[PDB]
């Protein structure tokens, strides 16, 4: 009985692993999550330049959940680039680097230094559509033609598989059209669903005040608050891309939670706010939790169950 | 003290309805709702001829809301119209009525006819803008030239007030064009934010299945789930709609979830799963606390807050 698994060309001790955002911004938290229990690590999603990020208060988190606007505060890609190739320890555990580019020129000029690292150290690319493009054009993964350009400079500049990080989808239109061009790019080999739920607004009653200070207090929403809305898309993504990996993210707190994305068709299961929350402590929890549900049930791996959730009639 | 309001030339007793869909489809359901404590009611959202919907189980609840793929099962519009016309009791409260045509051609027929019943009774016209197109095409609400023609002939057609049910935006350019349109629109006087939260999908863990039938398990979520969501829409149609009313929709449970829905800006606020779920005597209660709130901070009245909801510097 066993959370073992082998995929694009590494093993993993379990499917688990951080949000990129959550743990992973510093030489400290990089160090912390590979002295955890998780399966892998995704790294801080990198710019060129290194950014300060909007004002604090810029997360906070309730018991159903969290809302961020960060601003995508990171130490740099140098950095990022440097702790792939020099600091991080691959015998531990396999590494993700998540890179978030403001423009698709940016994206092209920091993947074209990936390669090589990527090539000799092992390293993945978890490339952030979820992202700003131009204000007032949305974000480029609602943007199928923005998609289409970022995909093929990135496939073009950096030539090996890599990831992508899409935000959710509400309507089967945009299902269809998302995986027919996801479909195109023989090098995507992998895809997370999903990022957080955007632009949600808290308000706190006692106080009649919005609780982040960016963006008059609209933030990204995770956890409890969008599980059903990150099994969806993990399911959608998994039925129209046989070809593809889907990793789930959203809204996991407990094995149970895990199982839920690995019947959708999760390969990888991905932890923010629960993470934030909780510390790395929460691995070997959701480890004992999922192995317990597999024991109970009789499912000895998890390609047993994966993608096998059931219809009615 | 007491939380009476007049709106669009009609009194309310409270700010509370019931959401269309929910205890709304029969004459005991609307007999029902009239004989509440609600301040309004509307009915279910209705095509030109009677419907039998989708294959059962096409609802499920849980605690922290709901999952719907109904179909839209209804009476015909020919029923609808004559509880709007011969049956209801305009004496107890203001009625809505729902319509959700399967086309512009569709909904243009109907509301030529419901103009004059509108004119002599004062019946409203809540157009749902949230239904399928679901043939190859987005929805309407997700497709702005499609919205732009619906409202064109729509006001055309009716020539009176009337307001439009809204599907969630997750995006600020989103916002800025859908708001845009509607603006373009001086009949539209009332927006209702938000209809459900399309396609998330519920798996039950023991039985390792989808929890409803119709298209494979996925459909509207409301509930605990959506409330930071459905006031981010309320507050981001109150602020660039600024001639028009918001009615807050979604997650409604309580006196401090529709307090939020009104700081975020809104004059009605509607409630779906949780009615579901509770039955008719919810109103009683989230009018007591809601007013047990406003008690406290010593507020008189609903505009004195409402929509102004503090950022922060
Ligand atoms: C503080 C914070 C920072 C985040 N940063 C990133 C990021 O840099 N890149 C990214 O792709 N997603 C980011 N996310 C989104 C998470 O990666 C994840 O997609 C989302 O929070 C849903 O997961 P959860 O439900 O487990 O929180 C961030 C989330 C939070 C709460
Ligand atoms: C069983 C069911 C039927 C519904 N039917 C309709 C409908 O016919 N028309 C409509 O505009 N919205 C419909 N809704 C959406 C609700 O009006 C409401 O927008 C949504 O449930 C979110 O609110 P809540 O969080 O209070 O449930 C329905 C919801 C449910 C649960
Ligand atoms: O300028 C910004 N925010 C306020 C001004 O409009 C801004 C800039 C870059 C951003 C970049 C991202 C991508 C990184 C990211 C963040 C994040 O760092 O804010 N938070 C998420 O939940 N998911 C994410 O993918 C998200 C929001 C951003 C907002
Ligand atoms: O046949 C349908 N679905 C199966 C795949 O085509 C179908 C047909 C008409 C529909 C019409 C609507 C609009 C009514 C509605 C419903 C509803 O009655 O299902 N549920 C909601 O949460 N919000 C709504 O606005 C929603 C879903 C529909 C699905």
């Amino acid at each position: 009985m066993c959370l073992k698994l082998n995929l694009l060309d590494h093993v993993f001790a379990n499917p688990f692993m951080n949000a990129a955002g959550v743990l992973c911004s510093t030489e400290e938290d990089l160090r912390c999550m590979t002295a955890s229990s998780s399966g892998a690590l995704v790294s801080k999603s990198c710019t060129s330049a290194p950014r300060d990020g909007n004002p604090e208060p810029r997360y906070m988190a309730f018991p159903l959940g969290s809302i961020n606007s960060m601003g995508l505060p990171n130490l740099g890609f140098d950095f990022y680039l440097k702790y792939a190739s020099d600091l991080h320890d691959y015998s531990k555990k396999p590494l993700f680097l998540s890179i978030s580019g403001l423009s698709v020129e940016e994206n092209v000029a920091m993947v074209r230094r990936l390669a090589p690292v990527a090539q000799e150290k092992g390293v993945l690319l978890e490339l952030n559509l979820s992202c700003p493009n131009v204000p007032g054009k949305p974000q480029v993964a609602y943007d199928f033609e923005a998609m289409r350009t970022y995909l093929q400079q990135v496939s073009l500049a950096y030539g090996l598989p890599f990831g992508v990080k899409m935000p959710p989808y509400f309507d089967i239109a945009h299902f269809d059209t998302a995986a027919a061009v996801l479909n195109e790019f023989p090098l995507v080999k992998f895809v997370t669903c999903v990022n957080s739920v955007g632009n949600g607004l808290v308000i706190d009653a006692e106080s009649e005040s919005v609780v982040i200070k960016p963006k008059q207090g609209f933030g990204g929403l995770g956890g409890k608050y969008i599980l059903p809305t990150a099994l969806a898309n993990v399911n959608a993504f998994y039925r129209r891309c046989p070809d593809k990996l889907v990793f789930g993210c959203g809204g996991v707190y407990s094995g149970e939670d895990a199982f839920l994305h690995i019947l959708a068709g999760a390969s990888m299961v991905q932890v923010g706010t629960a993470l934030q929350e909780e510390g790395p402590g929460i691995f070997t929890r959701l480890e004992d939790e999922l192995l317990e549900i597999m024991a109970r049930k009789g499912y000895r791996t998890l390609e047993e169950f994966r993608g096998r959730v059931k219809t009615i009639e």
